[PDB]
């Protein structure tokens, strides 16, 4: 254990297990985030100048959509991985927030939009198993790397 990670040993082990179930079909959960993204916030949708005028159907087949899909999640995936490995979680989280600071028509109070969109990945997929505990921790530890992203961004 490292306090500087948020959670207690008892809530890692929690996020770590439900994860591991989560991670099972990665990419469609970063296809997942980014369409309600798009339904939370259809603007959004234009800082993708590659999807325009494109449904979701014909974007969950497409290069461009799986690329951009992978790009959304695997840094929560990789950030589950090295749980136990806080200086580097905080230097992939930090890279991340670096990354969007030239996307034409970003802002930094857009990462925050992406966590209903995770949480909504979560609560589709897991189904039961999203129980009010892991709720509680989701909301703890996905506020924790937007945090960090969000150093990330403005450095
Ligand atoms: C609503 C907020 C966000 C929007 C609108 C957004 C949009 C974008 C756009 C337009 C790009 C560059 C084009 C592309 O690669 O498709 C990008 C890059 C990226 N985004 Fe986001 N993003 C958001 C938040 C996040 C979050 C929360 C993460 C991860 C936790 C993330 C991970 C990435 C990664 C890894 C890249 C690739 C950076 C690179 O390869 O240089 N983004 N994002």
């Amino acid at each position: 254990s490292d306090p500087r990670f948020p959670l207690t040993a008892r809530d890692k082990f929690s996020l770590v297990k439900s994860w591991k179930t989560f991670s099972r079909n990665l990419e469609s959960a970063g296809k997942e985030m980014l369409l309600k993204l798009f339904i939370e916030h259809p603007d959004m949708k234009d800082l993708f100048p590659k999807f325009k005028a494109k449904t979701p159907d014909q974007l969950r087949n497409d290069e461009s959509f799986e690329e951009a899909a992978l790009a959304h999640i695997t840094p929560y995936d990789q950030a589950v991985q090295d749980s136990d490995n806080v200086d580097i979680l905080l230097t992939n989280l930090k890279r991340v927030g670096r990354q969007h600071k030239t996307v034409p028509g970003f802002q930094e109070s857009y990462f925050e939009r992406m966590e209903k969109c995770l949480v909504f990945a979560l609560q589709t997929t897991l189904a039961d198993a999203y129980t009010e505990n892991m709720e509680r921790i989701y909301k703890i530890w996905i506020s924790w790397t937007t945090e960090k992203i969000r150093e990330g961004f403005r450095e």
